């Protein structure tokens, strides 16, 4: 969990554009507004409430340095 | 936890429509009735329990918080 | 809880019912008791069915609510 | 209710040696008769003697009814 | 882990080639090099370390006593 | 347990490897860090890799085991 915080925090306060792709297939893009131990909310054309459960990978459109 | 629960409550005092999407791809459209740790109760038709583990997002029909 | 009030008015009220699976299956019947892992379905033949393959539970009528 | 109705209910197929199906939810299906099962596996007998674990199983569904203790 | 742990301990030992299928219907196979409480290191050309929840089931090549 | 070790040679000796999800994607590159929920991978894309979401990790080449 060291690693996960310190990840998704410093792209929600850089406003890294990210894509997230869930473990169905699906790909969702925007930026990280906040995120809890379970989900993470995710604004851009549409803002929505993701549960990390389903999520595969994130990958942000840069790479953060921590 | 300190996201979720102010986001499910929020979206349950204002009544706001709701597109729930399920893990397998199925979209679920309601409104949120109440809901614990496990569970979210989704009414429509009929009110129908949603068990959170299936669920991959949440889109409100419109801006909240 | 909700989920424990609510299977059991379906329980109790032997309300006809469909859960649906996360993998896109829909059984049908009604609820003959649970616990905190397992709903034991009732129809043409009875069933064990696992909470953390379910996606959602749908009465067929409106019932009273938690 | 932990395990209130899930142990009785694996039990009473176990020690009746009842036939079931055990459908996964990638929607295998097997079949055979429950050996033995701990918290997290069952260990299904058939052809061969394998190894379930209970998270990739929907559900239990025996060959015939079953009366619980 | 009252079954789990001694059957594959057993397979193990006696280096019984294994045949895991996974949840997503792919076939692994090879022996069971060892395991903790959520993974299992599987042998072949080089070992490679399964996750256990992406596990559905664990076949013997051959007949093993408990 | 073995999964830190394992992933912590691959890691400090820079093993590339390939990362299997559990919808069949395969994903490659080298383990930058990881805790006990996601391992940041990095190679042509840096992304971070959910842990529940990962069938198998697959060396490249053998390695020694924890």
């Amino acid at each position: 969990h060291s690693l996960q915080d310190p990840y998704l925090n410093t792209l929600r306060k850089e406003r890294v554009p990210v894509s997230i792709y869930l473990v169905n297939g699906i790909k969702l893009q925007g930026q990280i507004e906040s995120f809890d131990q379970f989900v993470i909310l995710l604004k851009n054309t549409v803002s929505q409430m993701v549960y990390k459960h389903a999520i595969s990978t994130v990958v942000p459109s840069r790479p953060v340095r921590l």
